């Protein structure tokens, strides 16, 4: 049909696919114990029958966002990492880790329909931090730079921590940035105060460190 | 049937869904060149049918990976930001940025049954380097910690700047860790060397500083 692509895998689909698909979604609805989107079973039959088609030709494939993955969604990675094992029971194939990484993101694909409160947490420090910079400077942020890909990097993995609860060194590499970029520590001391009476969070020398830094190259 | 969700879509398509999908596979087609994996259809005609859906609900998603997809996967992302404009154009939503990041995703998954020259590149930079680090102390990284991830991070920031061909200042930075943590910049030096010599790349001071203070929170 012309438009059977639109709506069904276009191919004879291995029943062991199908199974393992099964499983690894059985697995994923016991561990985060919400409701998926029924399609994940038709991307999981595929993504895993092209895994292992893509295995077998010799083609090792890469996830670019890899750790990200694994930092952020570490729920759904978890999942993921099983659920190689889990083709692997079915199969014999070894699968590199990086294809839990995709795994991964199908899950949280699958997971949309309803909020997720973590990302909205860090999300929100995020823009909180960056509407102090910029209101502090009257500036608006070039967002194509690598600079600002930097920072907001940065500011993800701040919001990341405190809302890990990850406690932690040495302020000899923060006292040498105050006296040259004195007007972005301003700033710096700004988030500082802000983040530890807001969210009761203290920010260690070293992300002291990379804000001053990070605002010194974005507003400059 | 017991099977039809492993295969198909299980729920009304709009026409309107499908028409969408198809319009933007054949521009993504259109500017990558390449072979795309037929469920590609499937995926996006799921997408945004739900991605619509969210919106009218009032759920306006978040998307953790938006910027590392924006830099990691461009030409992907590209695709996904027109796409946000042919779905504006279909149904008079504007879907968040978030969204363009996820289509990008789904782009990437129908790519991966080929190579990807720039995916491989920056891997090979990111395990070259981490291989000279862990040979130089003749040490085994703790994977799991903060402190490597960091690490990872910025390797593949310099891997992605080393390929993107991108030039960039003040070495005042570095020469203050350099008496502090000198037993890490004793092998910042050897990358340094090897990464401008093999790839004819040189680290900015501000490169140099982030490694120097990675391995030194990786190794101690």
């Amino acid at each position: 049909g012309a438009m059977e692509k639109f709506k069904t895998l276009l191919y004879d689909i291995p029943i062991e696919c199908m199974e393992v698909s099964e499983e690894i979604i059985s697995y994923a609805k016991l561990q985060l114990g919400k409701k998926l989107n029924d399609s994940i079973y038709v991307s999981l039959t595929d993504h895993i029958n092209f895994a292992i088609q893509r295995n077998q030709k010799g083609l090792d494939i890469k996830n670019a966002l890899l750790w990200e993955t694994k930092r952020l969604y570490k729920d759904e990675f978890a999942i993921g990492k099983e659920a190689l094992v889990m083709v692997k029971n079915k199969t014999g194939v070894s699968l590199p880790e990086d294809e839990a990484g995709f795994i991964a993101l199908h899950i949280v694909n699958a997971e949309l329909n309803e909020e997720m409160p973590n990302i909205i947490n860090i999300t929100k420090v995020m823009e909180e931090i960056l509407s102090i910079v910029k209101y502090h400077f009257k500036i608006e942020f070039n967002e194509e730079s690598l600079h600002y890909y930097r920072f907001v990097t940065d500011l993800k993995f701040f919001a990341q921590r405190l809302f890990n609860g990850t406690h932690m060194e040495d302020d000899f590499l923060l006292d040498t940035v105050k006296e040259k970029y004195h007007r972005a520590y301003e700033c710096t001391k700004k988030i500082q105060t802000y983040i530890e009476r807001e969210y009761e969070h203290k920010l260690t020398s070293d992300e002291l460190l990379y804000l001053t830094i990070d605002i010194e190259r974005v507003v400059k």
